[PDB]
């Protein structure tokens, strides 16, 4: 499976839509509790995780740490905004595979998803 964790419904729908159109089965979550429950239900192949997760008990990086602690082999790709490159590089230092910055194109998203799925 491939889990998309983002409180921003528009970006989450766009990401899930692009990946589903490419032939991947997608699952969505909107915070730390919904994401952790979805992974414990069935471990996904890949996770796309928003760096903020506004309204969540745990923000994107605090959730990344939790996912990495519980599932070290599970690749996590961050999704960030303009001016967040230092937070995205901090996420890579903490185990994130990569990051994608908004506004992003579909081919870029599929490429990073592809690249993350090969390292196994």
């Amino acid at each position: 499976d491939i889990l998309v964790v983002d409180d921003e419904v528009d970006i989450r729908d766009l990401v899930a839509g692009i990946l589903s159109d490419e032939g991947h089965e997608t699952r969505t979550a909107f915070d730390a509790d919904s994401a952790l429950a979805a992974i414990n239900d069935r471990a996904p192949r890949l996770v796309f995780l928003d760096i903020w997760l506004q309204g969540s008990r745990l923000d994107g990086l605090a959730l990344l740490d939790e996912i990495k602690k519980q599932h070290p082999e599970l690749p996590v790709v961050m999704i960030s905004g303009h001016g967040n490159i230092e937070t995205a590089v901090s996420a890579i230092r903490r185990g994130a595979y990569d990051f994608i910055e908004k506004p992003f194109k579909a081919d870029r998203l599929i490429l990073v998803a592809e690249r993350a799925l090969e390292t196994s």
